[PDB]
């Protein structure tokens, strides 16, 4: 691939939230800001709205690797809460042409 075989991970919540709050997300790995939730990266919700309430974002994720993301609470300003125990991880291919993803967050 390009660069370093860059993967962009899309990561859909699964929340009906709407408290005028917004799910950011940082990473395992400098790329999210390395653990910063100020620096990690706000979310979205272009496909969750009453059904199936998914949040969205694609980060990229260079150089394959097994990357352990976690989601944050944010609220309207740098204030959050995050990741439980068991946070989640994106595992970057090594071979490719583009740069896609996956990695369900879920924040219900």
């Amino acid at each position: 691939c390009t660069t370093p075989t860059a993967v962009a991970v899309t990561f859909d919540l699964t929340a009906t939230t709407t408290y005028g709050e917004n799910i950011y997300l940082v990473g395992s790995i400098s790329q999210l800001g390395d653990w910063e939730t100020s620096d990690g990266i706000a979310l979205s919700a272009d496909k969750y709205t009453s059904s199936d309430p998914l949040w969205y974002v694609t980060v990229t994720l260079p150089a394959g690797e097994s990357f352990e993301y976690k989601f944050i609470r944010i609220e309207s300003d740098d204030s959050v809460e995050w990741e439980s125990d068991p946070n989640r991880e994106y595992t970057v291919p090594q071979a490719c042409g583009t740069s896609t993803a996956t990695v369900t967050d879920t924040w219900r």
